[PDB]
């Protein structure tokens, strides 16, 4: 129904109102159901000459995984 508040992993969110579950998503309540987008990059690395097996890995201080050479 229109104006409905959200439910995500317990915690109940207002119609419109806004959050963030973790650093990667921004999450929208909307009548009842909760859309997210991502923050980071989504991107595509394809094996490279000195780089056979591209590999996106977590980085220390950094919320988004970066591409590495495995």
């Amino acid at each position: 129904m229109e104006g409905d508040n959200c439910v995500f992993d317990g915690v109940i969110y207002r119609n419109g109102e806004k959050f963030e579950p973790n650093c990667q998503y921004h999450c929208t309540c909307r009548d009842g159901q909760i859309g997210c987008v991502p923050r980071c990059q989504l991107d595509v690395l394809l094996p490279g000459p000195d780089c056979p097996a591209p590999k996106k890995v977590a980085v220390p201080g950094e919320c988004c995984e970066k591409w590495t050479c495995g």
